[PDB]
């Protein structure tokens, strides 16, 4: 399976500011930051060590997302300047910039059919997007701004300022169910298998959502969990086994899905609030970004 980690085994200065977002490439090969800075990083992962590559460039104002396509060869960020971007990973190079939304463009997802795109901003729209032809294929209002989104091949699920996560259906290209939460959503995530639905919101829960019978089927909590961020992002292990969030107080909660129970505080190495974590597709690295420019790589020694 995948093990838990146990240790901080690099600590890095990752962006001049806050760090919004960070995922790990498919392969497992390739650490992406996103800052305020307005700089996409990219960092070559070693089984214990962490080093610069280069930069992706081009947004005007603060990275809130990152995605790679399943083949690991293009990255997506959405941006506080309205903007949405790619770029091919291995050259660096700007490919398309998708200007279209009013406001912050809060996360943007490639749709699983490898063509399309959907954002969704503060605007209180969603947009889809068809690559190809360089075009905004659609906008739909959404209800409330959009804080995260994350697709499955038949849904796109949103997250909202008003505690709603929406059900869009991609076929009939229409809200199909909303659930409502207890606070803001800030990010949603879901299991490998696409079956379930992690969220996240300002009442400091972390829930899973049966994505077969729109059910809660457990939640996270802690003590000392509390959103630092309307954008505190969580994740699922990549066994679907653990899911994991940053707190404000700069500790890296780890739960089991099974038992519902804590499996580990990883403490001491934020002097801010973590803004997000990413789990690398092998098991190899938990990470965990904070406001004060920081990136912690957390492993098994």
């Amino acid at each position: 399976e995948v093990r838990v980690p146990a240790t901080a085994l690099c600590v890095f200065d990752a962006h001049d500011g806050e760090v919004n977002a960070v995922q790990f490439s498919p392969g497992s090969r390739l650490l992406a930051t996103g800052g305020m800075d307005r700089r996409v990083k990219l960092w070559e992962v070693f089984g214990a060590a962490c080093e610069f590559k280069g930069s992706l460039s081009g947004s005007n104002a603060g990275i809130t997302s990152i995605e790679f396509d399943s083949a690991g060869s293009y990255l997506l960020a959405a941006s506080n300047d309205f903007a949405s971007r790619i770029w091919t990973v291995d050259d660096y190079r700007l490919r398309h910039t998708l200007t279209g939304h009013s406001g912050k463009v809060l996360s943007a997802k490639f749709l699983l059919d490898n063509a399309r795109i959907v954002s969704g901003s503060h605007d209180r729209t969603l947009k889809l997007w068809d690559l190809r032809s360089k075009v905004c294929i659609k906008t739909v209002f959404a209800g409330s701004s959009c804080n995260d989104i994350v697709c499955t091949e038949q849904c796109v699920m949103s997250g909202h300022f008003d505690k709603k996560i929406r059900f869009w259906d991609i076929r009939s290209e229409s809200i199909v169910r909303e659930m409502e939460l207890l606070g803001k959503i800030t990010a949603l995530d879901l299991n490998p298998e696409r079956t379930e639905l992690l969220s996240c919101s300002r009442d400091d829960l972390l829930k899973v959502i049966d994505l077969r019978t729109n059910a809660i089927k457990q939640t996270f909590s802690a003590p000392g969990f509390k959103c630092g961020s309307d954008w505190t992002r969580v994740v699922f292990s990549p066994d679907g086994s653990y899911v994991a969030a940053g707190s404000a107080e700069g500790s890296l909660y780890i739960w089991s899905v099974l038992t519902g129970k804590v499996e580990k505080v990883l403490s001491k190495q934020h002097s801010s609030s973590i803004n997000a974590v990413a789990w690398s597709p092998s098991g190899s690295h938990v990470v965990s970004v904070d406001k004060g420019c920081k990136a912690v790589l957390w492993a098994q020694p």
